[PDB]
């Protein structure tokens, strides 16, 4: 029913930075009955200000730009002389920034110059869940050669970003952002999709993030998509991502043939100034790969992959995203937008998993990653897809090898195709396992996958399903914070403290009702 | 609850060794343009989904199996055997003739192939043509899955105790099924707390995929009600006799003893229960080992036995009288489900000393059960984080001599009440992959309340698909067919076929 206010059974708490004393990193805290002699349980919370009583929400003003000052203080950016140009959002009060000529701006660039930034301390704090460094947490799990710290320091965050084994998606023009980290050596994150009135649109974002969504993709097609994204980004505290191909496609009235470098370049710049934190770019869908998808059962199922194939076969030119890749990096690094190197060749049936085509694009994404790093741009890689359990590890091992350990961002894997209406379940099996194997992010799947558009309850089921999938994985990896919550909830079950059981759960209201 | 299952029709295949067997299947036909044969699906729903058969729950189902049992001539009528009462006049009650063989195990060992065995071999083949072999893609971790199942292969597996066909001779209504690592992963649904409504709960669970069903009823009339359930079930029925023995002494665990227990076994054995859950592995020495746990003892049967052990300070009388229990069971062909009263109820407690000490004990007991010629399977976790799941499998194959494994879940995390079907589907898929023969299902309302009809459906669908993902990954011969058929439909925009090839076509079609 409600989208705003405290999350039942919990209250919003902050921890302050030390390197950067003005940082206030968010958490939510669940207190248990006094008889238990237990401290309150600390839980990772991406809901942002919408679940903070102290802050009043005005979507026409947007969230407080708590991060603007920290970026400007680095003095690596300047106001943009004249920027590019459904109700219009009143964007009068916000300056639009771009890096100064020849200057460093991206999290990757700083980390490699040995600098630690506000975003990096923010994240190290966020990932520690207010645990006490002094107490030796004893480790139980299997991380398959991971490097998870007993406790996370900002310096370790700099190292990980330096070797490209983690990213902090943070467009300088997204001042509303509460920074988070994506990477194998951190807590597994999840992303939720949005898109097809304004209050209704922002609300779908508030909703996804209320239940655990770490980031959100605007997958909107059609008209007004730029103007509507204004209200979404101005009011989001999670990183926003897009597929700029969709917007470029509308600038040419929906005809793939008519795409070209110009409308694409312009769309990049609009979104960069608007605040998009990361772009999905199917730069790996190459001419010679398309023929490889003919012997498949389901063919090409990526909407971005389809668009590129349509363009390549009509012009018989090579994918212009792969050709102009360098000039794409030069734009993104001027804003600190991150790459989501997309997999237009992902398998849409378990029969097609791990075939030549998907693996050819994977190797090409690997090469592309290396190029992106030279320009100092942050990178993650997209993966499957539909994959039967027994092929899931293989997919992980290929990715760590040919993609140089960049963060992996999969959708599922769907572990079987026979349950339309239940794909959030088929995919939670694959997602849990692949997060265990080393995946950094999981794009969620709602029950209405392959069937229709998700209503607010489907979205919630999707989110909760993936939050628990991500957590199951954290437990298995032996992540130091995981077992606390598990043990906390299980003690309450044993002492019949029903109230604490509900509140310790991912979905108290539902737990309490069913009782 | 009855009639054909949307988008399919009931089909039958006939036995060769046993010409009068009719083994069930459902068939899904696709658009003519597709030039595909109809897809054959495993169907435990029974006669309730066959229009040609009239249902009268007061008469029960046709005892299509009585004749085959009697034809073996290894049984005799019982002189004098032991909520509305079920009119049981038309049904003779059987017991083994003195000194004779009756259990599937005994027969298999004697080199004999029985009706049940050919029934199963057929059922497990899904009407595939032995002609055209399928090409293997998967990973079965040292399993021995045939490209095609023959009755002889089923006799072999039963002989070595690596598979079981739960089939009490007094359950003539049964459509026999196989449980075993080397076959399709089966799933189990629970029932229990009017008659029409109780039988309905079992028709519903079986309609959606449940291969067997456990009556977990406690309280009064539990025996009389079970009459309605067994007489109308085409799937094996199981119980925990301890629950019924506990009501004979008004709910006081101290007051249990060998007598009321013995009497409960015999009642149910004559009634037709196909297998018993017996917590014979909850020994005096183990109980103290569960004190340093986070959740302690979470089995209802385990709790009962612990309560009895600590008040009398004698050893678990189920473990003491184990031999006299096998002697009763083998006289009807009841199968064992050696229970794990020491299962973990929190991830923290998984794979600890207590659960493993009971597991080794069930391994010993398994051996003894076989000498008495009684079929055995072992129960497992429980709550287990993914990283500990393979370990649990490797332990059981070693110390349990490869007997069929029967897990509940495992729940891979404790933090999601209201969604435990999801947390347990992750563990269930994996463990089935690793070698588990049967998965007891979990509904959304686990740890919270009692399952309504919708919950029970979600639970069953969730486990059917978990079991399938596992078959796919094990590289099972029949699994990929159905996956590829449903995907071709998706690729050709044959939306109607995509719905019908699904585990829940009505839901799929509504959502679209
Ligand atoms: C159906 C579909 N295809 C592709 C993508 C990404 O390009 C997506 N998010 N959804
Ligand atoms: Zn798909
Ligand atoms: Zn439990």
């Amino acid at each position: 029913t409600i989208s705003t206010g405290p999350i039942p059974g919990s209250r919003k708490v902050y921890q302050a930075g030390e390197l950067f004393p003005e940082l206030r990193v968010p958490f939510r805290e669940v207190a248990v009955h006094p008889s238990a002699n237990e401290p309150p349980v600390t839980i990772y919370d991406p809901s942002g200000p919408y679940s903070d009583p102290a802050i009043q929400i005005d979507i026409e003003k947007g969230l407080p730009r708590t991060r603007e000052a920290l970026v400007v203080a680095r003095g690596d950016v300047e106001e943009v002389a004249d920027p590019r140009q459904a109700p219009e959002f009143p964007d009068t009060g916000r300056k639009i920034y771009r890096a100064k000529p020849g200057k460093l701006v991206t999290q990757l660039e700083y980390a490699r110059a040995g600098i630690i930034t506000a975003e990096m301390e923010y994240v190290a704090i966020r990932e520690n869940l207010r645990r006490e460094q002094d107490r030796p947490c004893v480790r139980d799990g299997e991380d398959f050669g991971a490097s998870i710290p007993d406790f996370v320091t900002p310096e370790f965050v700099r190292q990980e970003i330096a070797r490209g084994r983690a990213i902090i998606p943070a467009n300088i023009n997204h001042g509303e952002l509460e920074p988070m980290a994506i990477g194998r050596n951190f807590l597994v994150k999840i992303n939720a999709n949005i898109g097809n009135t304004v209050a209704d649109e922002v609300d779908k974002l508030v909703w996804a993030t209320r239940w655990g969504a770490d980031t959100v993709m605007d997958l909107s097609t059609g008209r007004n998509i730029h103007n509507i994204r204004d209200w979404i980004i101005r009011n989001s505290s999670v990183p926003i991502g897009t597929v700029p191909i969709y917007q470029a496609l509308e600038k040419v009235n929906g005809v793939a043939e008519d795409l070209n470098w110009e409308v694409f370049r312009d769309t990049l710049i609009e979104q960069c100034e608007q605040g998009v934190d990361y772009f999905t770019i199917h730069a790996g869908v190459r001419l010679p790969f398309i023929p490889m998808t003919a012997k498949r059962v389901t063919g090409i199922v990526s909407r971005g992959g389809s668009i590129m194939a349509k363009w390549c076969l009509a012009h018989h030119k090579e994918n212009f995203l792969y050709e102009r890749f360098d000039e794409i990096c030069e734009i993104m690094r001027a804003y600190d937008v991150s790459f989501s190197l997309g997999d237009g060749l992902r398998p849409g049936s378990t029969a097609d998993a791990n075939d030549e085509a998907q693996f050819s694009e994977l190797r090409t994404l690997g090469e592309l990653t290396k190029v992106a790093w030279k320009h100092g741009v942050q990178v993650m890689i997209e993966g499957p897809g539909h994959v039967a359990m027994h092929k899931i590890k293989a997919n992980m091992d290929e990715q760590l090898k040919h993609c140089h350990e960049a963060p992996f961002y999969t959708l599922g894997p769907l572990t079987t195709d026979i349950a339309p209406g239940y794909d959030h379940i088929t995919s939670a099996i694959g997602a849990a396992m692949i997060g265990w194997f080393g995946t950094a992010m999981l794009c969620y799947v709602t029950p209405k996958e392959h069937l229709g558009l998700p209503d607010r309850d489907d979205v919630k089921t999707g989110v909760i399903t993936y939050k628990l999938a991500a957590h199951a994985a954290d437990l298995a990896k032996g992540h130091p914070g995981a077992a606390m919550w598990d043990d906390a909830i299980s003690r309450a079950r044993f002492e019949f403290r029903w109230e604490d059981q509900f509140n310790l759960g991912l979905d108290p209201e539902t737990a309490r009702k069913f009782h």
